[PDB]
RNA sequence: GCGACUCGGGGUGCCCUCCAUUGCACUCCGGAGGCUGAGAAAUACCCGUAUCACCUGAUCUGGAUAAUGCCAGCGUAGGGAAGUCGC
């Protein structure tokens, strides 16, 4: 896949809230660089996963590369490139 | 607001079942390679539970222990870590 | 001041217990039963100049709860959709 300012995870442990995961998920992922915003759904069609989005995309390659299975919450977390740019990316 | 950054660290999302007592010797473990520590003040409250203060002798220690740990597993629950107020 | 009509604005969460789901979203709702509410999915409810819906702050603060804007604060904050008819 083509590197992309967003990074998609899964495999999320389902049972957590919609702001712990963002608060959480902002814990991990800080150290790769600023980020612009993290968005989870707890909707079936999207739980258990989440969208981060970050200001520069070597920070993405940075934190996807590094944090490749790393445990999250009692589960693994996987990581790939969001297919498309994220809304508030594309108009830029 | 504004993170103002002082000597103590603020950790929360800890895990809630595990003992206090023990609970704040993983935390001297784990957190005394930053440095210093003056004290580890864990949560006692209802409604402060899961919560604890880790008092360093240095600032700059306390910083590279936030930056360090943040996010980091402990006992199947991220750690979070901010600086105390004021 | 209530109230109609017309058109428009808006939110849809939490799990002490179960089942189903590994899902590429910004077109924002799975099933049972439980909680709050007017409403947590129906063109149902609510609202249209507003300290009288809802949003942004907020990944906010304080308290409670199984848990959640569940209750407070912030909040005379910053935004936010009007004409017509009738007593
Ligand atoms: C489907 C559904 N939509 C909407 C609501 C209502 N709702 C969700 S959040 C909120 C009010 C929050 O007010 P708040 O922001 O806490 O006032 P503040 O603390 O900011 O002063 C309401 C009424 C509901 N109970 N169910
Ligand atoms: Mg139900
Ligand atoms: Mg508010
Ligand atoms: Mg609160
Ligand atoms: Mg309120
Ligand atoms: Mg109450
Ligand atoms: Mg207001």
């Amino acid at each position: 896949t083509r590197p992309n300012h967003t990074i998609y995870i899964n495999n999320l442990n389902e049972k957590i809230k919609k702001d712990e995961l963002k608060k959480s998920l902002h814990a991990i992922f800080s150290r790769f660089g600023q980020i612009l915003d993290i968005l989870v759904s707890r909707s079936l069609k999207m739980r258990g996963q989440a969208f981060v989005i970050f200001k520069e995309v070597s920070s993405a390659t940075n934190a996807l590369r590094s944090m490749q299975g790393f445990p999250f919450y009692d589960k693994p977390m996987r990581i790939q490139y969001a297919k498309t740019d994220s809304d508030i990316i594309a108009k830029m």
